């Protein structure tokens, strides 16, 4: 529920790496594909997510992904608290379908694109704003965050 | 004022690429340090802003950076419509305003990080939490696609 929370986790296609963020409450995911799961490009990603949205919390299904200088130096910086291990009934399998729903909808799209990186942004777009008197995605993070 | 507005416009420092899009109702920025100024490279950028905010129309300082084929097949796909020119003397010099604080912010933070693309995000999170019984630009986006 709470609407500074995130969970970070990298998946691999294609010998390439996507990294993927959902905002737990939400649904709604920002990813990137990257060249090797490296510290330095998570450190990255993770000032250029905090500077977007109101980060306060990071899980994560690998926490050892968020040992490394680059990584605790950036959410130092961005104020950031990390969770040990993952805490909740209402979210139980959030993060995992949403990445199962990005990784479907990646499959649909990707012969339209050269490149997987162009696919991947194009899954994020249709998931972000697919309608569930449902709202998208998009929709929720928006209210969430407006409500306070 | 209309909240799907952005505007778009490319900066060099340090013999790299910085491509800039502020909201223009709210001041609120997405940067991203490019490694050259080429359609390849916007259309990519836009493809992600549109999958991430509710993107209608894009306006730039230079018209001629949106008539690549690839940068109009990301318009086409994402539903963006270009203005021809520059339409509003509510948002005068807002944009210029915006470009300018974040250049500056910058300048603030640069010597703090090796890479300047490090520097940008950092200056981006800053631009976006600042508060003007005022509000910042990441709070006023947020309400203003929340009233819909
Ligand atoms: C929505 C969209 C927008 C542009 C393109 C597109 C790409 C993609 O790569 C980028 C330019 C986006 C980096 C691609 O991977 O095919 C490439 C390499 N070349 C193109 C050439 C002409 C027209 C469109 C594209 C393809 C799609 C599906
Ligand atoms: C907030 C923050 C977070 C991490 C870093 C940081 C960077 C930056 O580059 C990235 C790893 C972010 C790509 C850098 O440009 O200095 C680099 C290259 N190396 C580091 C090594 C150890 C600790 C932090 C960093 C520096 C700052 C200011």
């Amino acid at each position: 529920c709470s609407p500074g929370i995130w969970q970070l986790d990298c998946t691999h296609l294609e010998g390439k790496v996507i990294l993927v963020a959902v905002h737990v409450a939400s649904g709604y995911i920002e990813a990137e594909v990257i060249p090797a799961e490296t510290g330095q490009e998570t450190a990255y990603f993770l000032l250029k997510l905090a500077g977007r949205w109101p980060v306060k919390t990071v899980h994560t299904d690998n926490g050892s992904n968020f040992t490394s200088a680059t990584v605790k130096a950036a959410c130092w910086w961005a104020g950031i608290k990390q969770e040990f291990g993952i805490p909740n009934p209402q979210s139980q399998g959030v993060i995992e379908s949403m990445n199962k729903e990005l990784k479907k909808i990646i499959g649909q799209v990707r012969d339209q694109a050269e490149h997987l990186k162009t696919a991947v942004q194009m899954a994020v777009f249709i998931h972000n704003k697919k309608r569930k008197g449902g709202y998208s995605a998009g929709e929720r993070i928006v209210d969430i965050i407006a409500t306070d």
